[PDB]
DNA sequence: AGGTAAAACGT
DNA sequence: AACGGTATTACCT
């Protein structure tokens, strides 16, 4: 369990809820489809993304931001599914964050080779609130460091149903995903999904 | 006067 | 391929 101060991995926590979560990913994506976002610097991200809930993480020319509106559809992001919110609440409570109320869920899709380079989650104004991160499908190596980029990384395999929660002291810690290895999973076929819940408003 | 982009090539 | 440069710079608010 003990990843860092205020950080924990709940292994296979979402395993039982996974089938329903995956159906709801498909429902969300049918309204706001997965898209590979382009950085301010002009590079297309390997991870395909969408959002649900009140606020969605996005890139544009000027930087990163949380928007109530999907810039692709010009409609609000789909409502956060009850299955998402219920799972998130249970995970956060188990992790020691019983008062967490997310208003934002970023949905990441990793094809073979897709990565997410070391970054901080910092576009949220209320830093008191934790991050809840659900793994679905193919396994990936999760990097978890410290407050500085060059702080040593813990490398952890995240498997289908694993939930990682950080906050408090570890809230602004650098973290990332190494290039996804190809493979098969009975529920996702050829990809990894990640659900990242935050308080963005 | 701060916050931010790099959530993205060489050794 | 793990590690670290780049952003002690050029930009908007
Ligand atoms: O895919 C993951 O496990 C991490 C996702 C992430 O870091 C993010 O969406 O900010
Ligand atoms: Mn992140």
């Amino acid at each position: 369990e003990p990843l860092a101060a205020g950080a924990v991995i709940l292994r296979r926590f979402a395993f039982n809820a996974a089938e329903q979560l995956i159906r709801d990913i498909n429902d969300v994506a049918s309204q706001s489809p997965f898209r590979q976002m382009v950085t301010p610097g002009g590079y297309t991200m390997s991870v395909a993304m969408t959002n649900c809930g009140h606020l969605g993480w996005t890139t544009h020319r000027q930087g990163y931001l949380y928007s109530p509106i999907d810039p692709q559809t010009n409609k609000p992001w789909p409502a956060m599914p009850q299955s998402f919110h219920n799972l998130c609440q249970r995970a956060a409570t188990a992790a020691g964050y019983p008062d967490f109320q997310p208003d934002a869920c970023l949905i990441n899709r990793y094809a073979p080779g897709a990565k997410l380079c070391l970054h901080q989650d910092k576009d949220e104004p209320d830093l008191r609130a934790p991050i809840v991160s659900v793994s679905l499908g193919l396994p990936a190596i999760f990097q978890f460091g410290g407050l500085k980029r060059n702080d040593p990384l813990k490398r952890l395999l995240l498997e289908h149903g694993d939930v990682v929660v950080w906050g408090g002291e570890s809230r602004l810690f650098y973290h990332g995903i190494q290039p996804l290895k190809a493979g098969f999973h009975p529920l996702t076929i050829d990809c990894r999904y990640n659900l990242t819940f935050r308080q963005a408003g």
